[PDB]
């Protein structure tokens, strides 16, 4: 099965690459601006644009450039004397889907789109805080490290879910709730058992990533309100607090940004031939053999864009800095302490004080994610700092009351030597590409645990 799995995949991996290869020449790129990561974003969400058919299912449209709706694109940058100017290019969509199917041996590849999705959404993980939400749903701003996915556009399934975190699907859930809390028969008629069956398919991705049986109860507890309020919002924040502790299984996702791709199929590299995983040595492999370049803003160290990105590239914001930084070979520090803002840049920014710099996204090891497979690893999800308990253990001396809450507290308040959901790394020396010698880590005890600490990010609302 994996057998063709790895091909399957491989397949899907080539085309990204002979897509953006083509762009490259469409757009007449040097092999440096070919190479610049925000000319990579840039063609990524023109295609997902071009398939998006305006419902947000890809990605969520400025709309920065496109009023006509036929047409997409975005900033293009180019090195023209000893300066960066920015371009914005229009294309025609239709030429787009034409361009991407024809890089696909003619078919749809909707999973390539996906694949895509995907690294924008570890990319925003990685960057923007999203403090300013989770207070507008009620949640608990120590709560920003149940967020994965938070920032997928509002229509995705297929593979979406699986990426999302507990704390985005109670945030999601919630949202519906609220706003059937204005009623004007949200719940009923047509619309009412439309958005009562996705309502439905929600608490159950949610019910999915649980891993207890009494959590798991509770949240059919939740499903089956009828008209659902305050009380199943209640229950909901409850059941976030509980994911802090007795975690979620949500996937995590390493996709690389086209560029890589594009750059690795040049190189006469052979996907679909030689197969592809996203769950060990082959993104490591690639990251290690690519060159991309990024605008850099003033004052920003390269070396902190540089984390961010290679942090997006595997899908790392959500995981132990401690575990991420025995991987790099150097220190992974918080995004609070990290100099420099988001690879995109804005449109009123700029270009006459802008420069590129060499994004450094090798490592030092490499690893398996386990927990997908289970040799020797270690604990890659959040340690339990302070302030991650005392949101956990909160406002239960309160209100609404449950033996379904009383089991999980339970639960909780014993939570085990090791832990459940047990996202790992099993941590490898490049040079034992077949992984014959796991490397027992040593971490550092006075780095810090967890991206979010001291977090000072832009927040993702604007
Ligand atoms: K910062």
């Amino acid at each position: 099965n994996a057998t063709e799995i790895r091909a399957s995949v491989g397949k899907m991996i080539d085309g990204i690459g002979r897509f953006y290869i083509q762009m490259c020449t469409e757009l007449k790129l040097s092999d440096y601006e070919g190479r610049l990561i925000q000319n990579s974003l840039t063609i990524e969400r023109m295609v997902l644009s071009a398939f998006d058919e305006r419902r947000n299912k890809y990605l969520e449209e400025h709309p920065s450039a496109g009023k006509d709706p036929k047409k997409t694109g975005g900033p293009i940058y180019r090195r023209v004397d000893g300066k960066w100017r920015r371009e914005l290019i229009l294309y025609d969509k239709e030429e787009i889907r034409r361009i991407w199917r024809q890089a696909n041996n003619g078919d749809d590849a909707t999973a390539g789109l996906t694949h895509m999705m995907i690294w924008h959404s570890n990319l925003n993980d990685a960057t923007y805080q999203r403090t300013r939400a989770l207070v507008r749903t009620g949640m608990d701003p120590r709560m920003c490290s149940l967020m994965q996915g938070s920032t997928l556009p509002r229509r995705s399934g297929a593979a979406g879910a699986a990426v999302k975190g507990v704390g985005t699907m109670v945030m999601e859930l919630i949202r519906m709730i609220k706003r059937g809390i204005n009623d004007r028969n949200f719940w009923r008629g047509e619309n009412g058992r439309r958005t009562r069956i996705a309502y439905e398919r929600m608490c159950n991705i949610l019910k999915g990533k649980f891993q207890t049986a009494a959590q798991r109860t509770m949240v059919d507890q939740v499903r089956e309100s009828r008209n659902p309020g305050n009380a199943e919002f209640e229950d909901l924040i409850f059941l976030a607090r509980s994911a802090l502790i007795l975690r979620g299984s949500v996937a995590h996702k390493s996709c690389l940004p086209a560029c890589v791709y594009g750059s690795a199929v040049a190189s006469g590299y052979d996907f679909e031939r030689e197969g592809y995983s996203l769950v060990g040595i082959d993104p490591f492999r690639l990251l290690q053999n690519s060159q991309v370049y990024s605008l850099i803003r003033p004052n920003e160290n390269p070396a902190h864009k540089s984390q961010l990105v290679w942090m997006a590239c595997h899908s790392a914001a959500f995981e132990d800095l401690r575990v991420s930084s025995f991987i790099r070979g150097t220190k992974v520090v918080p995004r609070g302490k990290l100099s420099t803002r988001g690879v995109q840049i804005a449109s009123n920014e700029n270009m006459e004080t802008m420069e590129s710099s060499t994004l450094e996204l090798r490592s030092r090891y490499w690893a398996i994610r386990t927990r997908i497979q289970p040799t020797f690893s270690v604990q890659a999800n959040l340690p339990f700092d302070r302030p991650t308990i005392m949101a956990a253990f909160t406002g239960n001396t309160e209100g609404r009351t449950s033996d379904m809450r009383t089991e999980i507290i339970r639960l909780m308040e014993s939570a085990r030597p090791e832990d459940v959901s047990f996202q790992g790394r099993g941590v490898f020396e490049l040079s034992d590409e077949k992984a014959t010698s796991p490397i027992v880590p040593s971490f550092d005890m006075s780095n810090e645990g967890s991206y979010f600490f001291g977090d000072n990010a832009e927040e993702y609302d604007n």
